[PDB]
């Protein structure tokens, strides 16, 4: 991840079903040189606490988190995470119920 790599996921998030921010944490590994980047969006406003979502990105590994969404987050959500030269992303949904 810093000489000739690219964006690639590794252990993308899996998915979930609650009735709104239980407990749905995500982590999806992703390398990219000399660091890679992480973005979760598909529908909600790019995921990424844009109102009542919680996500985090680390160094190679980013982490998303629902705890807080109202009464309209559906349940498809990704994260495409790209680095200097790559372009890839990990699609999984988390849906509620309320």
């Amino acid at each position: 991840s810093k000489t000739t790599l690219a964006a690639r996921i590794l252990t993308k998030p899996r998915s979930m079903t609650v009735y709104e921010g239980e407990s749905a944490r995500f982590s999806c590994d992703t390398d990219g040189e000399p660091v890679p980047t992480v973005t979760w969006l598909r529908k909600g406003q790019v995921l990424s606490t844009s109102a009542r979502h919680q996500v985090t990105t680390t160094k190679y590994k980013s982490t998303f988190e629902i705890s807080s969404v109202q009464a309209s987050d559906e349940g498809n959500y990704s994260v495409v995470v790209e680095n200097s030269e790559g372009k890839q992303e990990a699609e999984f949904t988390l849906t509620i119920q309320k």
